[PDB]
């Protein structure tokens, strides 16, 4: 039992 | 039992 | 139980 | 009469 | 009577 | 009357 | 006689 | 004779 | 005869 959003988000990886 | 929430973001990863 | 929020956030990762 | 010029412009928006 | 110029910008906006 | 120019600029907004 | 490797980047110019 | 390596990079670039 | 590694790096270039 567990609740997740991820919501409106913009990004620039350099890493990963 | 667990609520998460990641809203509105934005991030220029150097790192990772 | 736990309740996270992460909201109007921005970053500049040197490290990681 | 007003004058408004946006030029060359990138982004990156967490919010709005 | 106004002259605006927004000009080689960029940005990563973690509010608004 | 008025001039605006807003030129080579970058920002990481934490406000806002 | 040069060797040259850019990888896995990603970037917002706002210059150039 | 030269080596040159450009990795995992990211930038948000105001001048230029 | 040279090496350069620029590795693992972020910036927000306000001069330039």
């Amino acid at each position: 039992g567990l609740f997740d959003i991820i919501k409106k988000v913009a990004s620039v990886i350099g890493g990963l």
